[PDB]
DNA sequence: TCAAGTAAGCAGTCCGCG
DNA sequence: GCGGACTGCTTAC
């Protein structure tokens, strides 16, 4: 095989490298790497270095690594530029894998651990490490076994060693019911004392080093846990054993309102699954609870048990081991769906950086950069200051706050990235610039011509034309995987419908699911032996085909965040080729495009229509735009047409027949205006939307920018088996709206959308009746709390107190002196709760921390004092009034004259 | 919330508005 | 009581 880097380090003059050798062996090694940088160099000088701008370059070779970063200073201090790539450890890389990384995932030894501690006194910081490591389960890829280290022997309790037999029974038969398919894997080690646990379990690293290692905040709390406890235990030298180099560092994390500390380990790839949740799942999440995330992703009840966590291995020792297994199979179980180490290896290898630097889109782009530049022996630029300065973004138009009945919507493939590309933006294309008319000129097309050699954009830029730049190179590399994973998902997609509509009639008898590639459309045999399958089978293909949806997902969206992530970079002041003049090039074409073609479909649909100046487009954002479709409906006629789903296919057919060919032409016309490079401007029809023939829905509403509902039955070319509400920015879209509240105003604008006002009155109407009866989790708002400090007057609200900081405070004086209550994490999210007037706590709220119930020492008295009248009219009628108002109807029947009585 | 970008919504505080 | 100036938080893209 060929021979692939694990991690890469550089530890002062040498480069510490672990890799695959060409045999399959884990193998290290420590080279003295000596790195070049470059200088600009005379015109006569001969050489075969040049920078991007084709301006020549010497090559500069160190004796070593320390000598190269002295040079780059004193550069700094004579006053000239020092070229060349700055970070090591990619040169490195490039020299020694320089061909396309293909990886084995099965020779990555990829580490999932979970440890407990007992702390009678509060949260065991992992600064201190003062309580006893207590459990520790390690699960290893390549052995595929949990490692369970239970220490039997503890100053909080002597225990008995756990039982696999009752871990493996139904929690009905006592037991804790851990999932009988990892029982045969888990390797069950006892200890009769902390030291010898530690030290077998460092032992057992040594053996099976992490290359990626990762968990459940195994990064702010399992990692600075273990290490410091060590480190307290044993020494320094000992702690730093955790490095296959044995080297370590306390790196200082900083935000807005303070800092933590982390342990960086040398040599280890660290991937904390909460910070790849955060980044890859675009979910946004009212609690971060490893219970919280493992119930909305797989469906898991919480791990239940009695009292507090501080007393469950003195208590029930059996069911705090089985737990703490549990808790590293969920993670397990949660990338087997979501496959975020899968994603972060195949970023990290395409990249040639260290793997955990797929955190970072700057890191990645830079490094796919030089890269592709060093192929061609160009040479990049140096990273220069910048100050942070603001720029313009994307266009929104203000839309009519109304209903709409049908919505045909039209939205641009891939925006950014396609501009890059059409117009050739790239920090070497840069031509020059022209004298700018106002984006209006531009849009109505009345604006001279900006260029008659070079491509252009509306900002005033100019660019080649004779090659591609390396940013619309390599974007486009990116992008063509993106499309590759992006017709998986839809076909699974799709695949996912077509098992849904024979779940309508599932047959009677006993079977199989079918063997097949959920990726790819069902054929015809395939689509007839679905019909003919059980529900048990059709259920079991839909999970699947769910799942490959899911992967698909993962694999499409976060390739498009990196290539969004590119055309973001080129606005933020440490990438290395930060350009204000191409990032706003950018998102000025961007306003032109999108207002370019409202203003072409209105001028097409008008003349279709045969009207004047009627306003078909009703909103656009950014790359979309949302068309009115009332008037091609009544052309036909909504009695002429058979059923919900024959108008859909007529307005599908006039989309793709009619109106995508004439927006073409409109965008190949805006092409040629701005001279650009390659017409890239692809808008197709991404919704239909509509109520359901003869029926009295509304079929979609307006409130104002970024805040609409549609009940749609196609998108993308996805036809429903049922209709599915696209709602965005409404409430029932927020992590901050309570979880019934979400779920009631989801209900509401389903009855508005597809069965009409009277609907709504009926549900309406009952909530408000019964919602006192909802759980108070599920009613409680839902905030993040920063800056808690600021706002706290020893103990009570400073001015300008925000409402959940209010709570909060209120929380810590109610709780005061208690040292095992929840302490309110600042930075963390809280649920948030009114109260009535002249309660105990002695304030209008009370906050505690999110995904978790309110402590025993108060809860009752909140229960009690909860104000159900402030919380219905805030999270629920204030929003249902803008949404009734916008789609001009009533939530409650208004009088009429036939009140006028039943005899 | 360490980690690409801007636009823009709504809750809430403070306080004016004769 | 509503709206502006402002902070805080959260979405859409
Ligand atoms: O996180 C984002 C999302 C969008 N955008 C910008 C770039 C993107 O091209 C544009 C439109 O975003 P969409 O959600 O429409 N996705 P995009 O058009 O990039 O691809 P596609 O529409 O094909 O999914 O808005 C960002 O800069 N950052
Ligand atoms: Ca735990
Ligand atoms: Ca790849
Ligand atoms: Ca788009
Ligand atoms: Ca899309
Ligand atoms: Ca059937
Ligand atoms: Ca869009
Ligand atoms: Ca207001």
């Amino acid at each position: 095989m060929k021979e692939f880097y694990l991690t890469v380090e550089q530890i002062g003059d040498s480069i510490f490298e672990r890799y695959i050798d060409s045999n399959g062996r884990e193998r290290t090694r420590e080279v003295e790497y000596k790195p070049s940088l470059f200088a600009h160099c005379p015109e006569s000088q001969a050489t075969k270095y040049f920078d991007i701008y084709g301006k020549p370059c010497t090559r500069k070779l160190f004796a070593n690594m320390r000598d190269a970063s002295q040079w780059i200073k004193r550069m700094e201090d004579i006053g000239l530029e020092a070229l060349g790539m700055d970070d090591f450890k990619l040169a490195y890389l490039s020299d020694t894998y320089n061909y396309e990384i293909k990886y084995d995932h099965t020779k990555i030894r990829v580490a999932n651990f979970d440890i407990e501690v007992t702390s009678p006194d509060g949260f065991p910081e992992p600064s201190q490490a003062k309580h006893p490591i207590d459990a520790i389960t390690h699960y290893d890829s390549i052995d595929d076994r949990f490692y369970v280290f239970d220490l039997l022997n503890s100053p909080y309790g002597n225990v008995e060693e756990w039982s696999i037999e009752i871990a493996a029974k139904l929690q009905e038969q006592g037991g804790d019911e851990v999932p009988s398919e990892i029982i045969d894997k888990i390797i069950y080690m006892p200890f009769d004392n902390e030291k010898e646990l530690l030290m077998e379990y460092l032992n057992f690293w040594q053996q099976k080093t992490p290359v990626i290692l990762t968990g459940w905040n195994v990064e702010s709390f399992a990692i600075p846990y273990v290490y410091n406890r060590i480190k307290n235990i044993f020494g320094e030298s000992t702690a730093k054993r955790l490095s296959p180099h044995r080297k370590t560092r306390v790196k200082v994390i900083e935000n807005m309102y303070g800092s933590r500390e982390i342990i960086t380990l040398f040599g280890i790839s660290v991937l904390d699954y909460i910070d790849l949740y955060k980044k890859f799942s675009f979910t946004n999440q009212p609690s971060y609870s490893l219970d919280y995330i493992s119930e909305f992703e797989l469906n898991v009840g919480k791990l239940k048990y009695d009292g507090p966590i501080s007393k469950l291995r003195e208590s029930n020792h059996q069911r705090y081991i089985s737990y703490n297994i549990i808790a590293v199979y969920r993670v397990l179980q949660i990338d087997a769906k979501r496959q975020f180490i899968n994603l972060s290896l195949d970023m990290g290898y395409y990249a040639k950086i260290q793997i955990q630097s797929v955190f970072s889109p700057i890191k990645t782009w830079d490094a796919i950069i030089f890269n592709s530049l060093k192929e061609q022996n160009k040479v990049i630029p140096q990273g220069r200051s910048h100050p942070v300065q603001p720029y313009p973004g994307a266009f929104v138009k203000e839309p009519i706050p109304n209903r709409y009945k049908y919505v045909m919507s039209f939205d641009l493939t891939s925006l950014y990235p396609s501009i890059i590309r059409q117009v050739n933006i790239s920090p070497e294309t840069i031509a020059g610039t022209f004298k700018v008319a106002p984006l209006h000129d531009y849009i109505n097309a009345v604006a001279e011509r900006p260029s008659d050699v070079y491509s252009c954009s509306p900002n005033g830029m100019m660019y080649y034309k004779d090659r591609d730049g390396v940013v619309p190179t390599e974007i486009t590399k990116v992008f063509n995987q993106r499309k590759e994973h992006k017709g998986y998902m839809l076909a699974a997609q799709r695949n996912g419908e077509i098992i849904k509509e024979a779940l309508h009639n599932p047959n009677l008898s006993v079977d199989e699911p079918l063997d097949v590639d959920y990726r790819f459309d069902f054929s015809d045999e395939i689509k007839e032996k679905i019909k003919k399958l059980s529900a048990k089978s059709l259920n079991e293909m839909l999970f699947r085909a769910q799942r490959t949806e899911v992967a698909g997902m993962t694999a499409q969206i976060n390739r498009k965040a990196l290539i969004n992530g590119l055309a973001g970079a080129l606005g933020n002041v440490w990438f290395r080729y930060y350009d204000l003049r191409n990032a706003t090039a950018i998102t000025t074409f961007g306003q032109m495009a999108l207002q370019w073609i409202e203003r072409k479909v209105n001028e097409y649909l008008n003349e279709v229509c045969g009207t004047e100046g009627e306003a078909f487009v009703l909103y656009g954002d950014t790359d979309s735009i949302y068309v009115s479709a009332d008037k091609i409906i009544d052309k036909v006629g909504e009695s002429k047409f058979r059923d919900t789903n024959h108008w859909v296919d007529f307005l599908d057919k006039f989309a793709r027949e009619r109106m995508e060919p004439a927006i073409d032409r409109g965008f190949r016309e805006m092409c040629e205006y701005m001279n650009n490079k390659q017409h890239l401007m692809f808008m197709d029809r991404e919704a239909i939307a509509g109520p359901p023939l003869g029926s009295k829905g509304i079929g979609g509403f307006w409130t104002g920018k970024k805040r609409y509902a549609l009940n749609v039955w196609d998108m993308e070319g996805t036809r429903y088996a049922e209709p599915k509400l696209k709602i965005m920015g409404l409430e029932t879209q927020k992590s901050s709206t309570p979880k019934a509240v979400q779920k009631a105003l989801k209900e509401c604008i389903r009855r508005m959308l597809q069965e009409g006002e009277e609907s709504l009155q009926e549900y309406f109407k009952e909530f408000e009746k019964e919602f006192r009866q909802l759980n108070y989790i599920s009613i409680a708002s839902v905030s993040s709390a920063n800056n808690i400090a600021k706002y706290d007057v020893g103990g009570f609200p400073g001015p300008k107190c925000p409402f959940h900081i209010r709570g909060i405070l209120t929380y810590n004086r109610a709780i005061k002196g208690n040292i095992d209550a929840p302490q309110v994490v600042e930075g963390e999210k809280v649920y948030v709760l009114p109260l009535r007037e002249g309660n105990p706590f002695g304030d209008k709220c009370i906050a505690w921390p999110s995904g978790t119930e309110i402590t025993d020492l108060i809860k009752d008295d909140v229960l009690h004092w909860m104000d159900y009248t402030v919380l219905l009219e805030k999270t629920f009628i204030k929003p249902l009034e803008g949404f009734t108002s916008a789609a001009k109807l009533d939530y409650e029947k208004k009088a009429s004259l036939f009140d006028m009585f039943d005899f």
